[PDB]
């Protein structure tokens, strides 16, 4: 379920980070973006900048803990407010969000292993909807 995924992401945090990531900027290429430095750049480029593992990793550390204190798959209201405010969110909207979650569900979908994919896609909308509920637009 829901904690075992969390589990399974945790052991192996900076690949599972890395490969979603990707899926996310390949099926979405407008949101490449919002990363200036990854412009042109390969799926295996990527692999090799520091700061793209290392973004990477602290991004879905974070994904995590949030996943983490949840009940249910319901965000705590105090870590949707810790997104919305960081200023590297600053110019993003809940759509940017749903975009991010609609990758990783796909992307669990087409992994050979059990993720709860249908937990993560709720997570996703709680916290989508958690975000516009501190002010994001
Ligand atoms: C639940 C989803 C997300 C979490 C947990 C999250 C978390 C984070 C964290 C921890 C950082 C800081 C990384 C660091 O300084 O090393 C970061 C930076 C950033 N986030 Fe997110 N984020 C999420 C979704 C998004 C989405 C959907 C976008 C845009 C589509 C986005 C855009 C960025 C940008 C542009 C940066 C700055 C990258 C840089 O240092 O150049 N984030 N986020
Ligand atoms: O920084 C991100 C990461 Cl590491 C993964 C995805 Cl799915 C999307 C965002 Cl914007």
């Amino acid at each position: 379920g829901f904690k075992q995924d969390i589990a399974t992401i945790r052991g192996d945090l900076r690949t599972y980070a890395q490969d979603i990531f990707l899926a996310f900027l390949n099926k979405y290429p407008d949101e490449r973006r919002y990363f200036k430095n990854y412009v042109g750049k390969s799926d295996q480029e990527l692999k090799s900048m520091a700061k793209f593992g290392d973004h990477t990793e602290k991004v879905f550390n974070l994904m995590m803990e949030v996943a983490d204190r949840a009940t249910d798959c319901v965000p705590l209201a105090s870590d949707a407010n810790t997104l919305v405010q960081m200023k590297q969110h600053s110019s993003l909207t809940t759509g940017n969000f749903e975009k991010f979650f609609v990758a990783l569900v796909e992307y669990m979908r087409a992994s050979g292993q059990s993720f709860d994919s249908q937990s993560w896609d709720r997570f996703g909308k709680n916290l989508v909807s958690a975000l516009s509920s501190a002010g994001m637009k």
